[PDB]
C-alpha cells in the first residue's frame, strides 16, 4: 500500500495473507475470509503455483513476522479460478480458496459480507484498501498491515486513463487524480472493503495498475457484486 499507515490488531479481520513455500516461504497475496472455509482472492495470485499442496493461509495476522514454524495455518484443499481468467489486466481475475478446515470466527478472524445485487444502486464513499505490499514500486513487503483511505472512480474515468485496456463493468477503479494512495506490489488479492450502514462489504479485489499512486491512472479491482451469483454456485 502507497501513502497508507500501519493497521492495528483485530482492524482487518477479513484479511489474510497467503503464502506460498516454493522454493521459499513467503507472502504471495492478499485474500479475504467470506465463509468458514471459504477465501476470495485473485486469480492472478496462482501463475506459477503448481499446486494447492504449497499453498499456507494464515489468518488473524498482523505483521508477517510473527508467522513462524509453529504458526497455526490453513491448508487449502482447492483452488478454483473463474473459467474465463486469462490475465489480470483483461478481467475475471477471481479465485476462492476452499480450505481444509473451518475457520472458526474470533475476534482476529472474521467474515465480510459480499455485496448484495440489491445493492448495485448504492455509492460508496468509505473504501480503504489493505495489504502488505509494496509502499513504492522498488521496495520491499511490510511487516505491519497496511490501510489507505481510497475513493471510488466511475467506469467513465477509469476508461479514458486506459485506453489501452477494455475497462467493463466486471471492474471497479480507484485512486486520487493526483496519485499518492493505492495498491503496489504484494497487494493483489487482497480486499477493497467498504462500509455502508456501518456494515463492511467486500467491494472489489486488488487487481491490476500502471504503476502504483501515479497521477491520473487509478488501481483496478475485480468488481465483486458482478461475481457473487459465480461465488454462490461454487460454495453451495
Ligand atoms: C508477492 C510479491 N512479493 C514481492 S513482489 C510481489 C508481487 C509483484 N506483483 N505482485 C502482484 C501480482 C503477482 C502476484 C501475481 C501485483 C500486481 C499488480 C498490483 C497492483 C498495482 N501494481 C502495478 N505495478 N505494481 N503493482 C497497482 C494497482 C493495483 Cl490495484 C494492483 F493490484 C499488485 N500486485 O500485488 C506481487
Amino acid at each position: 500500500i502507497v501513502g497508507g499507515t500501519a493497521s492495528v490488531r483485530g482492524e482487518w479481520p477479513w484479511q489474510v495473507t497467503l503464502h506460498t513455500t516454493s522454493p521459499t516461504q513467503r507472502h504471495l497475496c492478499g485474500g479475504s475470509i467470506i465463509g468458514n472455509q471459504w477465501i476470495l482472492t485473485a486469480a492472478h495470485c496462482f501463475y506459477g503455483v503448481e499446486s494447492p499442496k504449497i499453498l499456507r493461509v494464515y489468518s488473524g495476522i498482523l505483521n508477517q513476522s510473527e508467522i513462524k514454524e509453529d504458526t497455526s495455518f490453513f491448508g487449502v484443499q482447492e483452488i478454483i479460478i473463474h473459467d474465463q481468467y486469462k490475465m489480470a489486466e483483461s478481467g475475471y481475475d477471481i479465485a476462492l480458496l476452499k480450505l481444509e478446515t473451518t475457520v472458526n470466527y474470533t475476534d482476529s478472524q472474521r467474515p465480510i459480507s459480499l455485496p448484495s445485487k440489491g445493492d448495485r444502486n448504492v455509492i460508496y464513499t468509505d473504501c480503504w484498501v489493505t495489504g502488505w505490499g509494496y509502499r513504492k514500486l522498488r521496495d520491499k513487503i511490510q511487516n505491519t498491515l497496511q490501510k489507505a483511505k481510497i475513493p471510488l472512480v466511475t467506469n467513465e474515468e477509469c476508461q479514458k486513463r486506459y485506453r489501452g485496456h477494455k475497462i467493463t463493468h466486471k471492474m471497479i477503479c480507484a485512486g486520487y487524480r493526483e496519485g499518492g494512495k493505492d495498491a503496489c506490489k504484494g497487494d493483489s488479492g487482497g480486499p477493497l472493503s467498504c462500509k455502508h450502514n456501518e456494515v463492511w462489504h467486500l467491494v472489489g479485489i486488488t487487481s491490476w495498475g500502471e504503476g502504483c499512486a501515479q497521477r491520473e491512472r487509478p488501481g483496478v479491482y475485480t468488481n465483486v457484486v458482478e461475481y457473487v451469483d459465480w461465488i454462490l454456485e461454487k460454495t453451495q
